[PDB]
């Protein structure tokens, strides 16, 4: 598990870079008025690229620092919400939702870090997990409510974005509780790595697909 975790860290490092530069290269395929989301998606992968280089070295040393992961989450998760809420809102409704979902994500990740840096299985470990779960469900319930009246190609493209978050973000609570299911300290970092790749690269690809539809492409 130890060597597999190191290899996945190094592979995800290059995958985040590949996601960053591919998304920058693909921005020419859509109209200029829909390139902002492609650029923000590349920045998300670019930030994760910077932190996955550190996480890979941190894991290789033997003294792993999950703070590198959580500081990447607390920066990138609100950024990923910026373009999701843009599809359905603008003006005051947008700024409110962006602010509120960003506060919720920060509490979720902060509570998770409080619990993950506690003793595994302790009351603090569970306190962080329960608080993070409740804010997570609040975020997912809000997300499902977004884009209710949409129809056509834009609705299907937005539903793919929504379902990627609704399904792909479940990997994180499973990773957090993997250390108390078995001798699976490294499996937690395996699941965190796979989820970041699926959710960061995958969202960027879907946002790119949303920009193609908005550009009138079939
Ligand atoms: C780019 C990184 C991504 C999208 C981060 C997502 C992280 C969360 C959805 C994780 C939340 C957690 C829980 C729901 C319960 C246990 C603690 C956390 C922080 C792992
Ligand atoms: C805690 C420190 C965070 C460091 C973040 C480092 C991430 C930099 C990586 C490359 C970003 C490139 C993404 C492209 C930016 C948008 C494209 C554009 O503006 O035209
Ligand atoms: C229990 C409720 C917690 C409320 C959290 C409030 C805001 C927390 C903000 C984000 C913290 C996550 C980032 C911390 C990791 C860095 C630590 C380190 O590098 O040593
Ligand atoms: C373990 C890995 C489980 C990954 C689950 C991924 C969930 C994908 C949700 C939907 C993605 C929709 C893609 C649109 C395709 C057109
Ligand atoms: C360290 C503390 C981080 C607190 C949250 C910072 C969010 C930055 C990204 C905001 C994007 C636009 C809403
Ligand atoms: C382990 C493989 C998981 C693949 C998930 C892909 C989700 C995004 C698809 C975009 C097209």
């Amino acid at each position: 598990m130890e060597e597999l975790t190191y290899r996945l860290f190094m592979v995800a490092t290059v995958g985040m870079l590949a996601g960053t530069v591919f998304l920058l290269a693909s921005s020419r395929e859509v109209k200029p008025e829909h390139r902002r989301g492609v650029y923000i998606s590349a920045l998300v992968c670019g930030i994760a690229w910077y932190h996955y280089q550190k996480m890979g070295a941190s894991w290789e040393s033997g003294s792993y620092d999950t703070g590198l992961r959580y500081v990447d989450w607390v920066l990138t998760v609100p950024l990923m919400f910026v373009e999701v809420l843009a599809v359905t809102r603008k003006g005051a409704a947008y700024n409110e939702a962006v602010r509120n979902w960003g506060i919720a994500a920060t509490v979720m990740i902060g509570a998770g870090y409080y619990g993950e840096t506690s003793a595994a299985g302790s009351n603090e470990y569970w306190t962080g997990f329960v608080i993070a779960m409740a804010t997570y469900v609040w975020l997912m319930r809000n997300l499902q409510a977004e884009g209710e009246g949409l129809k056509g190609d834009q609705a299907v493209a937005f539903e793919n974005i929504k379902n990627l978050i609704l399904v792909g973000w479940i990997i994180y609570p499973l990773g957090y509780i993997a250390p108390v299911v078995g001798d699976f300290d490294a499996i937690r970092e395996v699941l965190y790595t796979i989820a970041d790749i699926i959710n960061k690269v995958g969202l960027g690809v879907l946002v790119l697909q949303m920009a193609r539809v908005q550009s009138g492409e079939k």
